[PDB]
């Protein structure tokens, strides 16, 4: 019982693009760009589509960097998040009713205003490591337990 999601991080040598979600699930936290994968769509095509819908950017080749499975206690569906990065985009990040984008220097990633698991795996993404993670949450703030391991093949 799992549902597919994508997450794209635009990660350049000295800065990363994040978006502040304004409403809905995850609102109030900085995040990459992503969402649910659609019927008849590959995961990578879904990742590219979500980047455009949410940020206004067009991506040239996505790299698989991780997979994170989220369990929220008391919710039946696990969230199977496929994480991608890119360093080459076209377009200017667009603020909309759903998302406020901002570039961050790597030393200033706003972990206090992100989902708490990001503090664990974002540093691997910054060092160009690939990973498989699992995080069990109670509510949206408490990690009850987790696993996180580096892998050679996502
Ligand atoms: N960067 C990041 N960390 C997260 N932690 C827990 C959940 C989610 C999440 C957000 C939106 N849709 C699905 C999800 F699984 C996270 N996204």
């Amino acid at each position: 019982a799992s549902r597919l999601y994508t997450l794209v991080l635009v990660l350049q040598p000295q800065r990363v693009l994040l978006g502040m979600k304004k409403r809905g699930f995850g609102a109030g936290r900085w995040n990459g760009f992503g969402g649910k994968v659609q019927e008849g769509e590959t995961i990578e095509d879904g990742a590219r589509r979500e980047l455009q819908e949410e940020s206004g950017l067009t991506v040239d080749a996505l790299h698989k960097v991780g997979q994170i499975v989220f369990e929220f206690v008391g919710e039946p569906e696990l969230m199977d998040v496929h994480v991608f990065c890119t360093d080459s985009i076209q377009g200017t990040p667009v603020e909309s009713d759903e998302m406020r984008p901002c570039w961050f220097q790597l030393d200033q990633i706003p972990f206090k205003d992100m989902w708490p698991d990001d503090s664990y795996w974002f540093p691997l993404l910054l060092q160009k490591k690939k990973f498989h993670g699992y995080f069990k949450f109670q509510g949206q703030d408490t990690i009850l337990d987790y696993t996180l391991r580096e892998v050679d093949t996502v």
